[PDB]
Formats: structure tokens, sequence, C-alpha cells
RNA sequence: ACGAUUGCCCCUCACGAGGGGACAGCUGGUAAUGGGAUACC
DNA sequence: AAGGTATCCCATTACCAGCTTAACTACGCG
DNA sequence: CGCGTAGTTATCGACCAT
């Protein structure tokens, strides 16, 4: 529905949009103030590009007054939020809960829902309008998707109708509804006690109902002094008794043996860093519970207590929080409607548009959009366009121009082409050798799980099973094991069965008629090890399993390894921009990369070819492509960077960088 | 002789600590992928 | 260019919806 | 009268290619 603050603003300002918090004073003073008002407040204060963009800061929940499913607004939350779901589309419709206390009573009464002693107006409004948003959602997601295929079939028609043939007519549009009204696949409720003013954080004053565990015993912070900062500048005064102490072997760099046992070991020394992150540490457990920042939330009779070392940390790295700070000077630096994750205790933060606001690109450019933004960015200044080329053997290469602008044109000077350095490689490397180790782990304590009897089953089998079928097979076939080459096994060679036709017994038991996923192939050895590995009985075999789902759903270590890649990937394109923005000497580097569907780039396990390694497990090799896409197109978001996704149309004229600039050059395929 | 308190990831360690790294994150409904076990032709 | 299929189990992602306030004013009460 | 708690009320503008 169109608003009557839109139209003032079309009228008078056409393409000066604003940003969020501009708009809501903008529309304040309109409809108290009068129309003639808001121009002067909106005619001096305007942005190029508003940033609409708030990076998250996280912090940890230290303690609460009772788990946060008791709490009313957790209860009447999930009580409103269930009762929306499961509503229809009609119902849906004139069911309106107004924003005003009034309205609300009147909703929770017409409608039987109750609210568990808790009503706030601003509270009741974020999850009504939070509750009302994913019920729409879930029913304009389909709705687009229907428009977006009836506009692509309707498009390539244009095509065929062209010079096609006859051409599809039409094709079915997909419901969101059921039958009887109702949502099909209905969202499920959200666990997030979404804070708001009338109870954001603010720092923590003793009061008597608010009790802290035994180590904040006593906990004064005055909240408007300065923090102090924690470190002695130089680490190395602190003595041996005290916490934190430097060792003197460790200040110099260098390598040298321990008095233990004797190990060359490289010591780089204290870090020639100028923002490195300091690290403090305490004598127990009680000092550094007396170093904390805690805030509070009060919603009633029930509070909980935040540490907002979380927040300082993240202030800090950004630089955007002096050296001196209060801590209200520190909560001023975030928006008062912090996110608690109930379900976990991190409660997350974000910065005001002020302490760091930054434009956030909706998409990535493509096609014949980025010739059209580059005549834009080249108008004034040079842009460097590093191209970004995804695969296996050599996860990035990539290629640094510099494309600067003759009069109606663009050049492209090649700069320097490049690859990721071995120091990055070691590092995927030993991911993958971190995640096949995790899993041989779990292997081997999964059957430390059964009893003795099965315990020693399983061992014995799993020993000499290679030896079993290899011999068993042998003996079945008379084949010589010697005769037979063994290690150069692959998961598509014939070895067996050339020896077996040599042997020329019979064609009924190798060759056969593989069911469609007409042709005769005879069948290979890998077929041959599955079909001859000694199975596990059935009882063993269920338990054994058993236990390694159990480990597996319970395991730490796999938040860990795709923590490591998500890192590694993000380590990877950052150490690329760096590179380029370091040689190429300009303030604006866009990275240009392919436009890859990342759905079939997806890699595969490897095992070494040979017979030993069919009864082992895969070693992981899944590739990074999937990973370094998504790093890219986020690049696009949090630091406002252009992205090109541009098709590589394959030519002769380093060839695959080069053509994913020529590409980005023109908009043409 | 200088620099950011918790947390998270990686590595070293004389267990005193040191070096490097990510920092847009939550939900929700679906869909794919990888791996593993088994059964059959 | 991995013979396919079918039951299960674990893990991780991708794609796409929803989200991630605050200025001003109004009472109740010590 | 000041301080703690809580109600009113403001806006959201979004691409290529099949």
């Amino acid at each position: 529905v169109e608003s009557e603050f839109s139209k003032v603003l079309k009228k008078h300002f056409p393409g000066e949009r604003f940003r969020s918090s501009y708009m809501k004073r903008g529309g304040k003073i309109l409809a108290a103030q009068g129309e003639e008002a808001v121009v002067a407040y909106l005619q001096g204060k305007s942005e190029e590009e508003p940033p609409n963009f708030q990076p998250p800061a996280k912090c940890h929940v230290v303690t609460k007054s009772r788990d946060f499913a008791e709490w009313p607004i957790m209860k009447a939350s999930e009580a409103i939020q269930r009762y929306i779901y499961a509503l229809s589309t009609t119902e849906r419709a004139a069911c309106k809960p107004g924003k005003s206390s009034e309205s609300h009573a009147a909703w929770f009464a017409a409608t039987g829902v109750s609210n568990h002693g808790y009503s706030h107006v601003q509270g009741l409004n974020l999850i009504f309008d939070h509750t009302l948003g994913r019920y729409d959602g879930v029913l304009k997601k389909v709705q687009l998707r229907n428009e977006k295929a009836r506009a692509r079939l309707e498009s390539i028609n244009a095509s065929r109708a062209d010079e096609g043939l006859p051409e599809i007519k039409a094709e079915e549009e997909e419901v969101a509804t059921n039958e009887t009204g109702h949502l099909l696949q209905p969202p499920g409720i959200n666990p997030s006690f979404y804070v708001y003013q009338t109870i954001s954080p603010q720092a923590y004053r003793p009061r008597d109902e608010i009790v802290l565990p035994p180590e904040y015993a006593g906990y004064v912070r005055d909240p408007n002094a300065p923090i102090p900062l924690g470190v002695v500048r130089n680490r190395c005064d602190i003595q041996k008794g005290c916490p934190g102490y430097i060792p003197e072997w460790q200040r110099e760099a260098g390598t040298a043996i321990s008095p233990k046992t004797g190990k060359a070991v490289t010591v780089p020394g204290l870090s020639p860093k100028k923002n490195k992150r300091m690290r403090r540490y305490w004598r127990s457990e009680k000092e550094k519970a007396q170093d904390a920042l805690l805030v509070t939330v009060r919603i009633g009779t029930d509070w909980v207590v935040i540490d907002v070392r979380g927040l300082l940390r993240n202030a800090r790295w950004r630089t955007i929080a002096p050296k001196d700070i209060s801590l209200n000077a520190l909560l001023d630096l975030f928006t008062g409607d912090p996110v608690i994750d109930v379900r976990r205790n991190i409660v997350t933060f974000t910065y005001t548009l002020d302490a760091c606001g930054t434009y956030a690109r909706k998409w990535t450019l493509k096609g014949k959009q980025t010739k059209a933004t580059l005549d834009k960015l080249t108008a004034t200044q040079t842009v460097a366009l590093v191209a970004i080329d995804l695969g296996q053997t050599n996860p990035i290469s990539a290629g640094i121009s510099r494309v600067t602008q003759e009069n109606g044109a663009l050049q492209c000077e090649p700069l320097d082409r490049f690859t990721l350095p071995d120091d990055l490689l070691k590092d995927i490397s030993a991911y993958r050798i971190a995640w096949d180790r995790n899993e041989e782990e779990l292997r081997a304590r999964s059957v430390e799980a059964l009893p003795e009897a099965q315990q020693a089953e399983v061992r014995a089998l799993d020993g000499v099973s290679k030896e079993t079928a290899r011999t068993q097979l042998c003996a079945d076939f008379g084949l010589d094991p010697k005769r037979l080459p063994w290690d150069k096994m692959s998961s598509n060679t014939t070895f067996i069965s050339e020896a077996l036709l040599s042997n020329s017994v019979s064609r009924d038991q190798v060759f056969f008629t593989p069911a469609p996923k007409p042709v005769e192939v005879m069948r290979k050895d890998r077929t041959w090890a599955r079909a001859y590995k000694p199975r596990l009985s059935v009882e063993a075999q269920k338990l054994k399993n058993e236990a390694l789902w159990a480990l597996k759903r319970t395991s730490p270590e796999y938040l860990k390894l795709s923590r490591r890649k998500e890192e590694l990937c993000r380590r990877s394109i950052n150490y690329v921009i760096e590179k380029t923005r370091r040689r190429t000497q300009c303030q604006i580097v866009i990275p240009v990369i392919e436009d890859l569907n990342v759905r079939f780039f997806h890699g595969s396990g490897k095992r070494l070819p040979g017979w030993d390694n069919f009864f082992t497990a895969k070693k992981e090799n899944r590739w990074f492509i999937q990973g370094l896409h998504k790093a890219f197109s986020d690049l696009r978001t949090h630091r406002s960077f252009y992205v090109f996704e541009v098709r590589p149309e394959r030519t002769s004229i380093d060839v695959a960088t080069h053509n994913l600039t020529q590409v980005a050059l023109t908009g043409k395929t």
C-alpha cells in the first residue's frame, strides 16, 4: 500500500534515498509539523549511498534468574507464534492485532490465546510483526518463485516464437496453501529473545534480587569511569609468581632446545604488530570474574546478566572505540536491542549505524551490468580488477589488472598473475588430515563402546579383513595371488576379470547387466572386494553403528572443522584482497569471479588405488570451490565490495583469468 | 624499546605462555552434496 | 566415463523467506 | 521533582540470463 510520505519524497527528492533513521524521524516531523516542515529537514542531510548494514557482535550470558523457557515473554512468544502459523489464509487476512496496548488485549481475548502475564506494547509488536512476517514470507517465497518461473519461460518463449518450433504453451502455478486454505510446510517457531527499548541492556548496578555466582562476590564498576587497559606495555616485566609471565627464552626470536626433552623448536618472539590482540591471564577464576563487563537485562521479576568483554574485543578490533572508554560509552556504540540466543546462551549485539555503518550491495553484478558499472567507477579514478578462477588442483589462481578508462573505451593493463602461497596450501592439507584423523578417532572410539565379546569380534575381523577377502577370493576361483598385481587396483580397473578370463572358467559370474540408472560390462575389482569383504554379524553391526551414530551426534569436532574450513576460506580471500591492494596501490579493488553454479562444484572423497585401500574409508578430498565462491559473494556485503559474476565463454586468448577479465570489460558473453 | 581483558579456529610449548587466523550472524522451511553400513540384480 | 538401485544413519553446505530501533511522551511513587 | 517503568508512533525504492 502506497504511503503519503512516499508521495512527498518522490515529489521533492527523486533520487536522494536516505537511511532508515532519517526516514523514521522525517515521517514523525511530517505527521506532526505539517507537510512543509519535512522538506526543510531532509534538504540538508542526504547520502549518496546510505549505510544499510550493521555488523554483529556476540557476548556471553553469565547467569539468569531461571531458564529462558520459563520466562513469560518466551512463553507468550511461543504461544502467539504456534497459533498464527496454524491459521489459514482467510483467517490471517482478518487477524489484525493493533500496535496499541488496547488492541493487544482485544486480540488476546478475541482469539483465546493467552499471554502468560506479559504485556509490553513494544515487545509484543516485535513478536507480532516477526510472526506475521514469517507467515507472509512462506507465502511470498512461493509466489515469487511462480512469477520467476513464468517470466523465464515467457522470455525464452520469445526466442522460441521468433525462430523456434511449436513452443511450450504454459506451466502450472505452484501453490503454498492446502485444499482447506491452511498452510502446508509452515515455518517453525524461532526461540529468539528480541530485546527492545524498555528492556535494553544497561550497566550492572547491584540490586539484591540479582544474585551472581560465587566468583563475582564483590562486583563494583562505575559505569561512567574509563575501564583500564589490562596488560603492562612490555609483558616481560611480570615476575615469576604473577600470572601472564613471559619466560626469558620466549622473548628473543630464534631456535633452541628444551631442558626436559631435546627438540629444535622455533620461537618467533613477541609479535612486532601494532593492532595485535592482547591475551590476559588471571591468577584465579575469581580475578577473571572481577575484570568482566557486566550488564543486565530486566523484563520483570526475572533478569539476566551478560558479560560484555565480547563487545569490547569486537569494538577494539574495528578500532571504533577510543583507548579510554566507559561501559556506558561501549553500550552506546551498539543498538539497544540485542538478540539473545536462548538455546545457546549467546547474545548478539549490533553496531549503531554511526559506530560502524557501511553500504551492503544486495546482489553481485553480472551480465551487462559490469561494463556500465565500470563506466561509472572509472570516470574519475582507476579501479583494480582482480580476476579469480577456482579449481581443485590450484584452489585460487588470480590475475590482477587495473582497468583505466580512455575516452569512450575501457583499457585493461594486465598487471600480475599469482596463486595463493604454500602456507595456505599447507593449511588446506592439514584441514583434510584433521578431518581424516577425526573420522578415524570417532571410528576407533565407537569400537570401545561395544561389550568385550563383540568388541573382540569386530577388532579381529577389521584386522584381517583384507587378507581374508584376498585368500577367500583366490581359493574360490583358483587364481594365484602372486600372478595378479595387487597395488595397481583402481575404482574401474578390471584386473581380477582378466585373470578370471585367462583361466576362462565361465563368463556368467563376471559380466553383468547394469540396471539403467543394456550394455554388458565385466564386473570391476572394487565390486569384487565389496562382495568378498567379510561382513560382521548383523547384531554386532547394529550395535557398532548405533554407537557411532551416538558419538557423531554429540561430537564437538564437526563444528570445529566446519568453522576451520570457513575461516580458511575467508583467510584465503583476504590474502588475495590484501595482495591486490598492496600491489595495485589503489583504493578500489573489485574481484571478478566466475558465475559457477556451486551445486555441481562439490568435490568427492578419494582413496589411493590399491587392494589394501578398498576396505579403508575414503580420504576426504572435497573442493573449496563452494567455500571461496561464498566468501567472495560475502565480500560484497560485509565490506561493500563490488563483485562480478561473469560467464567465462571459452576462447584461445593465464587463459582462465584473461577470459574472466575479457567478459567483464564488456557485457556481451 | 613498543601494543586490544572474555570467547572462537589453527600451530608451538621449558605448562609460565607464545605466534597466526575469522569476525555478518541468527533463526525457519525445503533441496542437494559428502561419507558410512546393509540388501539385491 | 564412480554398475546401478533401494532402505537407513551422520555431517556439512545452498537457496530463499523472516529478523537483527529509538525519540518523545505519560504516569506512579518515594 | 526525579526516577523507574512503560505506551505512541514513525519507514522501509527491489539485478543478468536462460
